[PDB]
């Protein structure tokens, strides 16, 4: 994560639903965990997201944002992050059940 130059991202814990946040989410930014009935995690770009939260704020919902260290985990950006992955841990974790 740190050593990859990945754009500047941010998260955040939102009210939505998960299917309304799935409904809801323009590109740039999706939701990264489902917490629970009514707690979804959006994560994305800087901008994008910064757009969300004044978006989501206009209207009545509940966002909190999360200390991910400016980093939006479990989205497109982190494809070149996981590939580094495998390949980093290719040669030290042994397959067991």
């Amino acid at each position: 994560v740190i050593d990859c130059e990945v754009k500047p991202g941010k998260m955040a814990a939102v009210e939505l639903t998960w299917e309304e946040a799935k409904r809801l989410c323009p590109p740039g930014v999706v939701a990264a965990c489902h917490n629970s009935q009514d707690s979804v995690t959006i994560s994305g770009g800087a901008q994008e997201m910064t757009k969300f939260m004044a978006e989501l704020s206009a209207q009545g919902v509940t966002v909190k944002e999360v200390n991910s260290n400016n980093i939006s985990y479990h989205s497109s950006f982190m494809t070149e992050p996981a590939a580094y992955l495998k390949k980093g841990l290719e040669k030290e974790i042994v397959p067991k059940p």
